[PDB]
């Protein structure tokens, strides 16, 4: 509820974010419309959480006298940016992928009139979040420093999606599919910037620079960065989507946890079974394989990686945690907890 | 030859580009053998006159004796920055366009086994700048002025992108083809990053950074990136390719200086004869266009568009270029003109 009360202020705050990206120069006025439709398409919808660290994390490292409007403005903006970096790498996943839909909407994409020029709206995006770096944070002493993160956060977010598309060419094999391999998307592709990239903005917004602070936060975070995707393979497949959205994974033929360990455990003739059935559109097949990983009790190992990583964490926040308030960490923990 | 001088050192640095580029975390090494084969593809193959003009102009910008070993490091990664930015836009434009060659090559994304993968590829071309600054330039008093040039420039470019995009839907008319709009098209899509950003670099890193300064020059290279746009136009239809590539742009349906000037200047009968043969495959409906333009006398607009022009810039240059030495604006107008 951290969450559920800074929610409301961020995304009305939403409505002036455009305003001021779309604010003297006529003849461009026709890309800038396109600008506010690719705004308000892609940037709006999702649960908001990572935006949201972004704010909570301001108020709990700030002194509540220099929590000023100004400031607040500041925090509201970069937790924006922080969206607009996710809007711009699942518009331009979507495209590469070849996505259907996202959030139960069609991706942009596939909107009549748009297909491959998607790929510059993706890109318009990514521009944005410097351009509000530049209207609310260029006085401010930080601002180098974010602008540094966003950049080593997109750069670290695309190496991350070239081990993706390198470990499952849409001819997909599974001897690709390692468990040092998975870490290492995970890390790269979601974890910097879904958990180091919100709460490091805040550090910076808050005076905190240092080195080996930041290398401590990054220690934690990347943990549970690690730990919340897992959750996401498991519950595609095992979860209820009440629960979760419908899960897809194994006729998608994705590098998900639950393969990886699959892979990891089994005899000659269980590759050969499993080769048979992952990646294919019907639903027999699909069945198989759901029915391999029952077999192969992994429920009972997610479970058994799920406290070895709940002590793990408790143990990192503990000692990596001062000077931050440790509730930085356990409060997104909590939050991101499905 | 004051460019034909510095080439050979500029290509032979990119060498080490690709070196630093590379170069701890061995996780990640088959992306960035994926990175490295994106760069070479890519990066390496034009005339790198964009690149190169970082390097004259800083010659010609710096006192000789504050031109040590390091400075023209520098100078020399900052140009291949420039030509990194040039293979982002055109890498995702060619995917955009559906074109099928780049400089004689396969474009990257008509590669077999690359696809839309290229659009993470672009975007690490992208994300290579800002690594190649912060390795080299860092300590720089300039850092962050190059940083947000770079970030300027890729949103210029890609707000001119979303221009051209909505001006020829691949479903084109011809009623958006307006002088107005040929003329922000290139000011934003070609102009700024081709004219302005390659000499603004230089000028930053010479400690020319007064606001004065840059309006000045910006106004000198914005007309002469349209004069030379409005050229390449002409050239694609009434050049010899030897003199040029082969043209295309008739079948190809482009916003053309051209195609702009036939509209402005035609009898009702002559939009419905262009209507009829414009962007149409058959080669007998591209010799009508062709001959519709003749009929218009649109060399001679264009020969009196290139008188205007010349004194215009020169003009310009007498006024704006102090207190940049005028040679620097004067080469490049040499050494672009084909
Ligand atoms: O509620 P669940 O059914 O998911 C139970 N799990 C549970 C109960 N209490 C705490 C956790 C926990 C919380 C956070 C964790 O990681 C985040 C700090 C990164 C990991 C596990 C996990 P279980 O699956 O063991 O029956
Ligand atoms: O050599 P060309 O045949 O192209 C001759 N043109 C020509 C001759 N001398 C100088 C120029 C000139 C140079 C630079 C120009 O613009 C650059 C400063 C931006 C414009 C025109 C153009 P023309 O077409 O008039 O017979």
């Amino acid at each position: 509820d951290v969450y559920a009360q800074e929610k409301q202020d961020f995304v009305q705050h939403f409505s002036q974010i455009v305003r001021v990206l779309t604010e003297g120069h006529p003849e461009i006025g026709d890309a800038i419309a396109r600008l506010k439709e690719v705004l308000e398409y892609n940037a709006i919808g999702g649960k908001y959480n990572r935006g949201l660290t972004v704010v909570v994390a301001f108020r709990e490292l700030v002194e509540p006298r220099k929590q000023d409007a100004d400031s607040l403005q500041r925090a509201w903006t970069v937790g924006w940016c922080v969206e607009l970096l996710q809007a711009f790498f699942l518009v331009a996943d979507d495209i590469m992928d070849s996505s259907l839909t996202r959030r139960g909407q069609i991706c942009w994409y596939q909107k009549p009139g748009v297909g491959l020029d998607a790929i510059n709206d993706a890109n318009l995006l990514e521009a944005c979040i410097y351009r509000l770096l530049k209207l609310y944070c260029r006085e401010q002493p930080y601002y180098l420093n974010l602008i540094e993160l966003f950049l080593q956060s997109s750069y670290q977010t695309e190496i991350g999606q070239t081990l993706d598309l390198l470990t499952a060419p849409q001819n997909v094999d599974l001897v690709r599919f390692t468990e040092k391999r998975y870490k290492s998307i995970v890390k790269y592709k979601t974890a910097f910037y879904s958990f180091y990239l919100p709460i490091a903005a805040a550090m910076y917004m808050a005076g905190i620079d240092g080195e080996k602070e930041h290398a401590n936060a990054k220690k934690i975070l990347l943990e549970m960065g690690e730990f919340f995707q897992i959750q996401d393979d498991y519950l595609d497949l095992f979860g209820d989507p009440s629960v979760t959205k419908i899960g897809t994974d194994i006729q998608d033929n994705k590098c998900s946890w639950l393969v990886v360990q699959c892979l990891q455990r089994a005899t000659p003739e269980q590759y050969q079974i499993l080769k048979e059935n992952y990646g294919q559109k019907e639903a027999e097949k699909v069945a198989r394989v759901k029915a391999l990983y029952e077999e192969l009790d992994l429920p009972a190992v997610f479970l058994q990686y799920e406290e070895d990583s709940y002590s793990h964490i408790m143990a990192l926040i503990e000692q990596y945690a001062a000077p931050l308030p440790p509730a930085v960490f356990l409060g997104l923990a909590r939050k991101i907890y499905k």
